[PDB]
């Protein structure tokens, strides 16, 4: 290092971790962390904002874009079609109002969450208030669908009676409400009340520990994602995935014209976590849903359960997210608390690709303020990152592998750490090759040039790629059609600040045209022209 | 391991994240986490519980003790000494209530928590409202003392005036209210509130980024230590610790007849922080004061100082202390956030000694909850962590000592790696024979048998110490006094679940009376008598 | 490693596979395999001491055959004629092979300085008159000129002049493979009073060594001054500069060679204690390191060489230059056909210490079996460089390396990186200097780095560097410069094809420039070889 001190200043050494970057073991990686060094990286880590009421504008949309939303969450377990069609219209409208300076230009990524394997409560309406230590009654009886009160609830799981045990939980309103299940029979369940709140109508009801005979897709489900592909839709989450069966329902749905939209299976029950090595087989990644999660499970469990799918998905080289009550509080107050904080950095550090805003921007106060909030502590976090060990364990994890563009894209970010690239720019049709680039975590910025819409995208869902999307028609000579993207990332680098004159850039390009053939790396410097 | 499985059962290796322990590498580790993996070991992780109105009666301490409070703090920055002195009764009734069967007494250690270097806000009284965008003044004029309004603040501290800059912020009422300086003059400050919730009466007030003339101890605290020392306390937390001096200012006051109270020096602003290694080697440990710090620096930074902090203070061996905000919803919940329970996972792998309640057991609706929270992460997290690195990263550190207690220490710790001992017994007398068993970290809980009443306090500040108060009076023969020493500590272990006969126990002790004389470990199956 | 499927089971069983992929060092050692047959493509350099035995054309040809690399000059005997008789001998044998350019194999010549000596005066007069000396006894050490040739069996004089000075009170005073100590008792007037301490038969004008003694010579005789000047008119690749001690022994041999000399590639010596207590700043300005461990044995104990042996070899490789390991590898050899089982194991270990190249001294130059040592180094060199951990080897380098904006550097890096990932049959490389092949050397790579260059210097000096096959491109450039790289690049894979290097469907990685001249390497492609 003592060159690069003499060559880009003392000061760049002072930035971006980089003493805690150099250090030998990871106990004096944490040691050397220094809250005066500033990241100087762009952010990594996309954010995903569920779209509501708080969120929905496209004056509102212009600011979440502004602040760094990269996806945007359409949660179908509340709201009609054309209310949705609506949220993806302004979507659009927001995004392509930033279509007038091309190299300035961000990709929005759009996600149906599916409504899935749900069960509801009755009409019960208004609310009600539900009492601790108190007696409440669970029955199917069609005539209770429309009453309900502190002493009954209904639910439309007609078999609820054939799949509890005495001592089970009942959880009813996103975990809201619990009752313990006493005694089982026929005609419903007697249950006392262990938390008591307030009732709704029509509230969601979790059952931690049984199996629900609820098929892979509802009805609706199967409506809800031919409206996605109707709809151009990215991305979908599939709620609640319990095995893998159910992502290939998914697949099946979406059929030959929806082949290239991104499975993502949230893990929600014990089931899933159980069964979490055949679904991410088959998906395209995974979402920790820790909010379902932190009541299918024990609480005190779920970060288990974070930890172990980031580190089986980072090992995959598949794309993870990390979501709900990641910043709580800024539902109602505009700073974060302590914990929340934390939660977000170290969702970073366990390895997440993706974090997620749900209430924070759905509903809140403060939802601009959130995305920011979220982005501030990402850039940190990921500039504290013990590249040296994370590298070599994904290096050796990984296996040989005779495919040009998983050779090349190894050498390219084994480049780009040799130098501290400003950027590591690629091109790709798909997003694959950028992909490959992306699962050896590079601390440099990894630019991904390319003319599918679709793709500069979804490319946000792995760690590190920051897509442009390329508008101009082809060069007649091919070459001099591969330079222009390849000048486009450096120019969109310079505008949006992430390279500068002098920085050195790694070049990853492919010999012919179409997909697969990424076999080349240069080392460049940025230059004037 | 194949050997052990054939003698201890399968379902041995399933427990305590043993499958995860035996990775080989942080990566693997992490993917071999498993939700099912029962944590059977005793909690190592101290607890510390802030006394206050909803945990002040002799029957809430004793829930809280039997919860698994390990330390109480009293805060000095609200209440007066006949306050706290009761405080103090009340902690010492509940805790000696259980002195009734010595196997099952758990000591419980008494932290005083200094009021330190305070500025407070004018009587200004009730509450009056203050409003974001909004041109407030800050003024040391003694006659608006007592006046106050959405237009005009006092506070205490004179020279405020020379202490800022234009850009900095005016933090009021734990950092509730942020104002932003526009214009300095020696009448006041002309300010633009940034933040604006609802301002109390003789509230605290936070300058970011300034020296202030205030000297190490306050006249108020000179007092409230001298009181500590009457009271027998057996830890001060300091606040605001800013350097070095500050700390010896604290040991001078406590004088000769407190030289074994512990120091843990609060480090909550940006001096603390870059005065912190030299603040390390006088202290006795740390806490990291997430509160004060998250608004003395910018909030997305917390997290480096806490993680820096924690790993310094592992290198160093001396104990240190998360806080703040770590449960904050569970104030008014019974159920903790997402964020929540993983700040105080995240604190535990980070390597913390110990973690802290404020709010949620000083003044919340669940403070016995809370504690009850605190101990089943805790537990779990204790579990997760990866010893195979951490020991060896520590071993590594580690200096070359002729001590035969650092030797012995360490002989011991490997040991109980070798066979998975469900304890390590040692005698102490000052606790330090503990403490070097601590610092590498066994996942082997360290049984320490003490008659010093204030070491089996104390040693609560480092992790994996389980305190046993040894009653008795002395054989006649020392080497039956060691025995019975020992067999209490098995007797002990057996009654409270950490030992079962046919565990291995290692067992340290001395070759003479007398602290210094730690040289003997041995290797003993628990029997039957 | 699942790929298997589509290179085969066979694949995965050979080079050392198992043991390149296991965790441990220890789990290394344990999964090496003696049914694991290693690549024809042999990295470490054979140094073949030119002599007696090894002059003949016919031999020479063998010789290159066998795989010798380089040809050391050892200019402490024969003329200089002699020694161009040699030189021009050299050629002959190695342009014998240009006819068929795909596989002529470029061969090294080096100068083997004869440096700093000290001689024992005449015994009575007569050259051959052979005193005894009994051990528990009394010697004298003279600078006094008439003593030259009144060599008593009590007192001996020597070339040396200034021992009075240099040698103090308990020095000691090795003569003749150091046979016969002498323990420094007085320093008077007269000379030095030694006390014998081994004894044994005597002659005159045989080496003496002064353990411990910082020796007092300038580093360059006139006779090297003269032989130097030779090595330059002759063309000559590589120095082995005999004796170095300090950093201005280095500069002196470099101030030597000149203007005309700038490229001569100048390998440090280092035989005595001063040698290796200085030797970090021999290291910074020499081109690498020779571990002459002949005079090094009798200037510190035996016992203690394998100790200077390794810590050079791994300074040397921290350095990213090159490193011979010289001195009775084979000695056996020299009067036997087959080597003792200390001389293979010998071999194989200094490969697996990290040593560039090896040497074979009396066992080419003068012994009865010069072309079956060259075959044994050959055949130990391949096993042993298939058994070294690459994956502790690679990732030490790695960390100890600095950061580089040099894009020759990061290239380089990046290549090996990709070549490890894919289990490369080779690296390509163009260079005009053999700069950028060396920085590939530098990381250690299990896949041949084959270079290819017009320079027929760079050619030569290159097998310095391990793991670098040099190929000589004679064609003159294209019109278009892209074509002349692409010609040059297919020229390197063909000329692998030839040599077994390189099978269809092999991966390799290709390393070139952006523009003509050195300095521009800063590309890295993924290639299949065709002509399936
Ligand atoms: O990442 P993907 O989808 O394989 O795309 C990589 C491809 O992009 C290219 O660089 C350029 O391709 P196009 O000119 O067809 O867009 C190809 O050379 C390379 O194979
Ligand atoms: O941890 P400390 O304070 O050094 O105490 C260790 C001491 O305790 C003992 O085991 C027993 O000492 P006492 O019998 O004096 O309590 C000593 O042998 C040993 O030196
Ligand atoms: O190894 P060196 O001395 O830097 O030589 C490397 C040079 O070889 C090349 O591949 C070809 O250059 P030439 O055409 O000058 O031989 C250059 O692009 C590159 O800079």
């Amino acid at each position: 290092v003592a060159q690069l001190t003499q060559e880009l200043g003392t000061a760049f050494f002072q930035q971006q971790q980089l003493p805690a970057a150099m250090a030998d073991t990871f106990l004096e990686h944490l040691c050397l962390l220094d809250i005066d060094s500033q990241p100087v990286a762009a952010r990594s880590t996309s954010i995903i904002a569920t779209i509501g009421p708080a969120s929905r504008s496209v004056d509102r949309l212009k600011e979440m874009i502004k602040a760094g939303m990269n996806i945007a969450r359409l949660n179908f377990s509340h709201g009609s079609h054309e209310y949705h069609a609506e949220s993806i219209a302004n979507i659009r409208e927001a995004t392509e109002s930033f279509a007038t300076s091309p190299l300035s230009y961000r990709p929005v990524a759009i996600a149906l969450d599916t409504k899935g394997p749900e069960i509801r409560t009755g009409v019960l309406e208004s609310e009600v208030e539900i009492v601790k230590g108190s007696q409440v009654l669970v029955t199917v009886d069609p005539k209770f669908q429309t009453r309900g009160d502190a002493k009954t609830v209904w639910v439309d799981y007609h078999n609820i009676t054939r799949v509890v045990a005495v001592g089970g939980r009942i959880y009813i309103d996103d975990g809201l409400i619990s009752l313990v299940v006493q005694k089982i029979g026929p005609e419903g369940l007697v249950t006392e009340v262990e938390h008591g709140g307030i009732l709704g109508s029509r509230k969601g009801v979790n059952l931690p520990n049984t199996e629900v005979d609820l098929p892979g897709l509802s009805e609706q489900d199967l409506l809800d994602l031919r409206f996605g592909v109707q709809h151009n839709v990215d991305i979908i989450f599939a709620s609640f995935v319990r095995k893998a069966s159910d992502v290939l329902a998914v697949r099946d749905a979406l059929g030959p014209e929806g082949q290239n939209i991104k499975i993502i299976s949230k893990i929600e029950n014990h089931e899933g976590v159980k069964k979490f090595d055949e679904i991410l087989e088959v998906s395209d990644g995974i979402m920790v849903a820790r909010g379902d999660l932190g009541i299918e499970i024990p609480a005190e469990k779920v970060f288990l359960a974070q930890k172990m799918m980031i580190g089986r998905c980072n090992l995959a080289g598949k794309p993870v997210v990390c979501a709900t009550q990641m910043l709580e509080s800024m539902i109602t107050k505009a700073r974060p608390t302590r914990a929340e904080t934390s939660d977000v950095a170290n969702a970073v550090l366990d390895g997440a690709d993706c974090i997620m805003l749900s209430g924070e921007t759905a509903k809140g106060s403060f939802p601009v303020e959130a995305v920011m909030m979220q982005h501030a502590i990402a850039r940190e976090a990921e500039a504290a990152v013990y590249h040296r060990q994370l590298f070599e364990e994904l290096r050796r994890a990984a296996p040989l592998s005779r495919d040009p563009t998983e050779v090349t894209a190894i050498g390219a970010v084994e480049a780009s750490f040799k130098c501290c690239a400003a950027a590591i720019i690629v091109l790709t049709k798909t997003g694959r090759s950028a992909q490959l680039l992306s699962q050896y975590r590079p601390r440099a910025a990894v630019i991904a040039v390319t003319r599918s819409a679709q793709a500069a995208r979804q490319v946000h869902l792995s760690r590190g790629v920051f897509p442009l999307l390329y508008r101009e028609p082809p060069e007649a000579i091919w070459a001099d059609d591969v330079d222009r993207r390849v000048q486009f990332g450096i120019e969109s680098g310079k505008l949006r600040g992430f390279l500068r004159v002098g920085d050195l850039v790694i070049v990853v390009t492919g010999w012919r045209p179409g997909s697969g053939y990424t076999n080349i790396m240069r080392v460049l410097s940025v230059s004037h022209h």
